[PDB]
């Protein structure tokens, strides 16, 4: 039933570069091979330090999941990268369509970490007459760094905002920058749609950069 | 472990009106009192029809959960309204934090149900110079019915979709017309959000500020 399948769509790390992000509760990595590794931490007085409590690896297309607890009861100490993957024993290998519900929260955490990185990864970059425009891989996040210094931000929750170089939210000059922002956004979206036509499995069309900073 | 918990926060039916969804495997209701009632169905040859196998009731702040399994094995005939049955024992009354994982699928299903309702419930309606914009209770589902006939939809689940005057989905924005629809989308969405934000200030427990409609059909 529609009740036995997780809420998020299967994640995927298309065009996302290696990155290692760390909160107080988790280390999360996108690896060179596109896989997502989540190392959830638990502080262990016994060792007086964070320990890797459990690990969730997710394939670059979101369909294959491995979830286990390393050395249960104590886990592993934190290193500069996630631990290597030991050959799976089977009962720690799940897939997207049958992932049990008790593991959905971890998977959703991965989807969200991937969402974040996608929201900061430029897919189309364009030099307008007024500023450097960047459409992110999410197709919704977008910003312009104006040569003057101002900045326009478009996000899925607030819409378009514009700021001065130090970050104060500016006002008829705003009407001008905002209008230019809409225009660039649409151009970048059109560039993106246009380029999918030339895309093949062997040859990519992104990330793309058009024009250059004037002088 | 913190990651070994239910995958949705507590639901809530704030400002949702009564409603009833029928799927092949459940009947889902939001009652007048704000309660969610999920009726799980299963076809039973012995009766030659679908029977209600079990039931899950969830309070309006998502904090109370009651699980029934009425007339076990046999179930109940489906009715057009959910009946408020006897609870076998106090063991069947849970709260959100202690709900056992064997019932998370049910709860999450309820929370999804509620999200569907919220995504179709207008919270801010604005009549612009170009269309009727509706920002929904989710704060992220947004649509404009342009007076000219175009339509623009915005959801977290599908990004942006824009339909020309002829009801055709646009694949790109080449003409001055399509580019103006996308632009109005952004401006009107920013405004409805600002309206939502500004109104909260006037909100109390005695008086509401939503749903709100600004202006009118030209």
């Amino acid at each position: 039933s529609h009740m036995d399948r997780i809420s998020v769509p299967p994640l995927n790390t298309k065009r996302l570069l290696p990155t290692r992000y760390k909160t107080k509760n988790a280390i999360m990595s996108i690896l060179r091979n596109g896989e997502v590794v989540l190392e959830f931490l638990k502080f262990r007085p016994t060792y007086n330090e964070d320990r890797i409590n459990d690990i969730c690896r997710i394939s670059d297309d979101g369909q294959r999941i491995i979830i286990y607890q390393p050395d249960p009861g104590r886990g592993l100490p934190v290193r500069e990268q996630p631990p290597d993957l030991q050959i799976p024993s089977g009962d720690c290998v799940y897939n997207y369509d049958n992932l049990p519900s008790k593991h959905w929260k971890k998977y959703i955490y991965g989807a969200r970490f991937v969402g974040l990185v996608k929201s900061k990864t430029p897919k189309v970059t364009y030099f307008s007459t007024l500023g450097k425009c960047q459409l992110m891989e999410t197709m919704t996040d977008f910003e312009i760094r104006f040569y003057s210094g101002a900045k326009l931000l478009k996000t899925p929750s607030e819409g378009l905002k514009v700021y001065d170089r130090n970050g104060m939210l500016l006002c008829s000059e705003s009407r001008s920058l905002i209008e230019h922002g809409n225009e660039c956004f649409t151009h970048c979206v059109n560039i993106s749609n246009a380029l999918e036509v030339a895309q093949t499995k062997d040859n990519s069309c992104f990330p793309v950069t058009i024009g250059r900073r004037p002088i």
